[PDB]
């Protein structure tokens, strides 16, 4: 229902911007999670987010996702990635994938910029709405690095293979895409103010 449904059909299906567990899931993640230590790396029990899938794929925007019924906000965390991974088209897309990894490759800051905000215009509507509000949100979490040890660096390494995925084979490229797709998330964190 919720969980691996297309990220555009389910948006039609219920006629909201953004998915039921992307906007829950920030605003429980963002109401009592963002000065805790390791928040997104840090993995919560997998049975628990299981439980959460469960629960949105019943409930949908009816969902008890509250500290009550969860404690531990790394369930929260680990759910919202678990629903990116599990999309079957990836919020960023299979067709502007290679506009992103060819942003990745530019030296140049300001070139590099421009190809990023090109490709995220080759994102179908609802993915580029999904991925900007993220976005937005994890721009806040690297804010709260003090207190939280996460910086965009950091988030890249956990987002960049679940937001992206590589149809590579061939042993020095799977290296590079990782670390390209890593890069892709930080960029977008550090600039999604002037990206979006």
């Amino acid at each position: 229902k919720v969980y691996s449904c297309d990220l555009t059909t389910l948006v039609k299906a219920h006629t909201t911007k953004r998915p039921m567990v992307v906007d829950m899931c920030i605003r429980e993640i963002e109401s009592r999670g963002l000065n805790s230590e390791g928040l997104y790396r840090v993995s919560g029990f997998s049975d628990l987010i299981e439980d959460v899938k469960m629960a949105f794929d019943r409930d949908g925007e009816k969902a008890d996702i509250s500290v009550n019924m969860y404690e531990d906000i790394n369930i929260i965390t680990g759910a919202l990635k678990l629903y990116f991974r599990d999309l079957p088209i990836p919020l960023i897309t299979y067709d502007a994938y290679p506009k992103f990894i060819e942003s990745a490759k530019i030296m140049d800051p300001d070139e590099q910029l421009e190809t990023l905000h090109e490709a995220l215009k080759l994102l179908p509507p609802a993915h580029c709405e999904t991925l900007r509000y993220l976005m937005a949100h994890l721009k806040r979490v690297t804010l709260h690095e003090k207190e939280n040890l996460m910086n965009a660096e950091n988030l890249g390494i956990v987002f960049g293979p679940t937001l992206m995925r590589s149809p590579e084979l061939d042993a020095m490229a799977a290296l590079n895409d990782i670390r390209y797709q890593r890069l892709v998330v930080e960029l977008l964190i550090k600039n999604e103010d002037i990206l979006f």
